[PDB]
């Protein structure tokens, strides 16, 4: 079996019987996070050690502690007692959501700023989101969790269309007790609604669209072994999934004739963060780290067919640990296939007399997190032609407000009285790379103008410059759209038929990155959003951008720390560290139900193989 | 029946007859273009006066003459006799591109050059290309071509695997005689083959690939009346074709709710160029104007089902006029189908208990064009929730040479001794611009970032900024990706609910712009090139961003010329011309046969409408 494949539910259970032997998961202990180890750098013994790390919050106050443990030997190997005032809190708990509306619900001056807005609090919903890192001293050490009221006419009523402005309230979830309610001054509470499954608002639903049937009679082209291992034209990889990062890549090698080529040993979106552009007091606090602090792979969805994947679908479901222990299952939590993508390559020669056309395929493989009024979709594609791509699609509810009187420039209006705080959905992807092995580098590479004179001007020509990077210190790059900047990631001990080094090239959107004052809290804590790329040397313990406890964390713990060692990265084992996000500014549009919008990057081959690797393709 | 329905063989004939009767089709003319006037802007008459514009070029070296033809009246409406020394050539005819091969091969100078070479004349094919603006004072006035030579080892043998380098040709197609000879030294000609059919270079096809059937067993959603009129989901629109633009949209319109909202008048590719970066003499010449000097629609290929156009396809069969007046058709030059688009929208709820997802489409209409060495596919795209995006794939054999022993900072390397200068695919879009109406504005929106202070400053705010372009002068514009630079095209007499004016946002893909010196004859020339996005006030007489006569002719004449009449646009019918193109060195996995590349722009609707459009979409 091979030592990446996914999380057995009886791995889950021995990791609960060996932590309970160890008396680690007493009554009053609670798994905030559980997932596998990757095999060690130095892989080449059988030794098919496989590992756990996890961490265990205490409900009743004492200190969490992080724990590596053995399921293979059935032994604990670590255990370290945490100070979460130092190094962060643990990840959200679901069964912690529920408690900010439950406590607030009997608090005196909660109920009192319901009250002077007529609001009656069984209606009244409240949104438990992360608390960052402040100006309250009160918080430092402690579990808080900050509430947003949201009104709900009916049990199916979308309470995203009535925000409750002027009015917040932080909590402490293991002391159970509510620290503050702050009430800025009553808003009038949105009443249209935005229920998009309500008949009166969606209208005569078209009866204009004719079925679109995408079925493969022989079965996909694709195989599956080991539960997780895929063989796709060429491609070779194994489909992973943290609940923390979602769905990882592992080994994504391609079989260029007899060979198989490594191109990237794994492959993830290490962080997302959400930050908001709302500078008042109700808001100004907001920024979700998605997969840091409430873990994208726990609140995977199950996909179902027809609707969230059309075609021949091969699902995977992902086991996932509770927070006492027992194995949980995401039914049908990762979709693949295989999908048509246009023209490949095409040519009538005049000459020749020969038409040439060949069409390009596409391998999917995709998961759907839900994260309060937020959706994504995490895309991963493979194509006939060497090309790695990633597709982030955010859809869902748009986070509302009221809209001012008098108007304002950090919030767009959606309804009468509604509004929509500007904001950001900035990802990080770290990229293990293995092209063609481990010596690899990366290199910039900007499109040079000439100038039009004596040396060969006729003020055509045009070339392209390439500086390598050497140390991690001048490894924090920005983007440049003007010059077409690209980074190219090589072997120089693995040449092609040219003599020159193998390579891949990286195409990013080349989107603004996060807007926040260099100075401000978010800025420190999500440093990684404020440069495109940054490359690493590879180390077992430099996991995320922003480090291992990003719940109420103070920030440089990631990326700017890790730099600072300053090692070499020419030709050796690296780390390539993308910052991609989507700037959005709420439109009529978006309301009541966001449509899809889309941001990623491209990897494609850059002199990797020898000459064209879609000359074997058949014709149809 | 509709005015901007496809020219019909009928009509091709009628103008023929007419020009007959009328003594200006001789048996020594030919016809170099000729294409349908779109309705004028007082269209407010019952008079379908169907008229026609008319290129004539003449064989025995007389003047050529621009004529408008009414095939209503029968009648010609005008007949100017053109001055090709001050306006230009006409454009390239396909009878010329066989003379350069014929006449070269009768010439002393050049059968000794090919002596030097033991090369055999017969085996010896040239590419007839276009002759820009240098410095041949011989040339003007004259219709010239440019050949360069590529030896074809047999038949069915790929010439552009071995290109002469070194030596070039200019010939005059209407006296038939060749001006100059030029060679500036032997260079060893590529012997390995770019043979991408052969069983030996593409090996044993691979059988892994299993079928894709992509069928709709009830029909397409949409329909097809009057030969070329499209009605699919809400979308409305009129699919014309131009022999020099290609595909052209008319009277792009969405119907939201009983009333049916005009919002592009006229959408088509008004040029495309491929300027080389090559400074050597035997190619610094080059550029192709693909659309002014060749007539991208003259190329178009067939499609063939299966291979070209998968799922369910309706064909349009455009017509077009040959150089005699006789009408030709291009069979199957244009595929239309709706394609599954993924998520359209998606939210699972955890208050309401409501899950929610609906999937998205595209209706495509595309065209492919071969010119030579490049296969062009023009795709425009209709998606349900407003979106028009088009989108250019380039494709077929890299424009070759010889590579240089030393090296070179202008070409890349494809195989021993086989290079590939570096270059440019540059596209202007004119989209003509009618959002709910001809009062129409343009504003610029860029990010804007704030710094952390007195009022409201936690470093966590960000805005927007919009300035109207008001006067042509000042609606010449760069990108911006730092800024997130986008444009807004509004309506301000054309209100949405929310008391604002509608509009659409285009998104530019912000890829480097035409990187040739400032005083090069191609900047010149191509000035549409070297700014992003220009706003114009129409004109009828305003149709290319180069002008009417590309061919030979100097630059100013179009854009730049335009432009300087620096009439109001705030709130007019307006004209926007968006550049965008494609920077490509040539890397090894292009060779022999280039994979599918790609480049674009979209536009996306900014409160056109009062809420999402997409509200009463069906559930599967
Ligand atoms: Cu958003
Ligand atoms: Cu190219």
């Amino acid at each position: 079996a091979s030592p990446f494949r996914l999380a057995s539910a009886g791995e889950i259970s021995e990791v609960q019987g060996i932590l309970r032997t160890a008396g680690l998961l007493g009554p009053e202990k609670r798994i905030a996070y559980l997932g596998v180890l990757d095999p060690a750098r130095g892989a080449g013994s059988e030794a098919e050690d496989r590992r756990f790390r996890v961490f265990i919050h205490d409900v009743s106050g004492a200190r969490p502690q992080e724990v590596t443990v053995s399921v293979t030997n059935g032994t604990v190997i670590s255990a370290v007692e945490l100070d979460t005032a130092a190094t962060g809190e643990l990840p959200v708990l679901e069964e912690e959501f529920e408690v900010v509306e439950q406590l607030l619900a009997t608090d005196e001056r909660w109920l009192k700023a319901l009250a002077a807005r007529n609001l009656d609090v069984s209606k009244v919903r409240v949104a438990p989101l992360s608390a960052g890192v402040f100006e309250y001293a009160e918080e430092r050490g402690r579990r808080i969790l900050r509430g947003l009221a949201f009104v709900q006419d009916f049990p199916e009523d979308s309470a995203w269309a009535h925000p409750v402005d002027g009015l917040v309230a932080y909590v402490d979830v293991v002391s159970k007790e509510v620290t503050r309610v702050i009430d800025t001054g009553v808003f009038p509470v949105p009443a249209e609604h935005g229920n998009y499954t309500d008949p009166e608002l969606t209208g005569p639903l078209r009866t204009t669209q004719k079925p679109i049937s995408i079925t493969q009679p022989e079965g996909p082209s694709f195989t599956v072994t080991g539960g997780n291992h895929i063989e796709w034209e060429k491609w070779s990889l194994d489909v992973g999934f943290d609940v923390r990062e979602g769905v990882v890549l592992h080994n994504i090698a391609f079989r260029d004739g007899d060979r198989l080529r490594p191109i990237i040993n794994r492959a993830s979106i290490a962080e997302m963060v959400v930050p908001y552009g709302d500078p008042s007091p109700i808001r100004s606090w907001q920024n979700y780290f998605d997969t840091g602090e409430y873990l994208v792979g726990q609140y995977a969805n199950s996909l179902e067919l027809g609707c969230d994947c059309l075609g021949d679908i091969t699902y995977l479901s992902p086991v996932i640990s509770d927070a006492f222990g027992n194995p949980r299952e995401i039914r049908n939590g990762i979709c693949m296939h295989e999908e048509d993508w246009g023209i490949l390559a095409k040519h009538s020669d005049l000459w020749s007399g020969i038409n040439y056309t060949r069409r390009n395929r596409r391998m999917v493989i995709s998961f759907f997190t839900t994260i309060g009024n937020y959706d994504y979709g995490f895309y991963w594609y493979l194509y006939l032609d060497g090309t790695i791509e990633f597709e982030a699609k955010a859809t869902g509810v748009v986070f509302t407000s009221a809209f001012p009187e008098g108007g304002s420039d950090n919030i767009s209006q959606l309804a009468p009285g509604l509004g929509a705080p500007f904001h950001q959905h900035i990802f990080s992807a770290r990229l293990d790379m293995a092209i063609d092995g481990f010596t690899n580098r990366v290199e910039e590479e900007d499109v040079v103008r000439q100038t039009m004179g004596p040396g060969n001007e006729r003020g055509n020509a045009f070339s392209r410059k390439r500086t390598v990077l050497t140390r991690e210190s001048e490894a924090v790059r920005e983007a440049d759209a003007r010059t077409g900047r690209t980074w190219i990631i090589s072997n120089p001990e693995s040449k092609n038929r040219l003599n020159e080094p193998v390579g891949y090239k990286l195409h990013a959107h080349n989107q603004p990155t996060l807007l926040a004052d260099p100075g401000s809290s978010i800025a420190r804590r999500a440093a990684f959003a404020t440069k495109d790329l940054w490359v690493t040397r590879y180390a077992d313990d430099e996991r995320y951008p922003t480090g291992d406890f990003v719940n109420q964390h103070s920030g440089g713990a990631g990326l700017p720390s890790y730099i600072a060692q300053d090692r070499d990265i020419d030709g050796q084992d690296i780390v390539v560290w993308h910052t991609f996000g989507l700037t959005h500014f709420p439109r009529v549009e978006d309301w009541p139900i966001m449509p899809v919008d889309t941001v990623g990057f491209k990897l494609r081959p850059e002199g990797f193989f020898d000459r064209s690797p879609v000359l074997d393709v058949p014709a149809n």
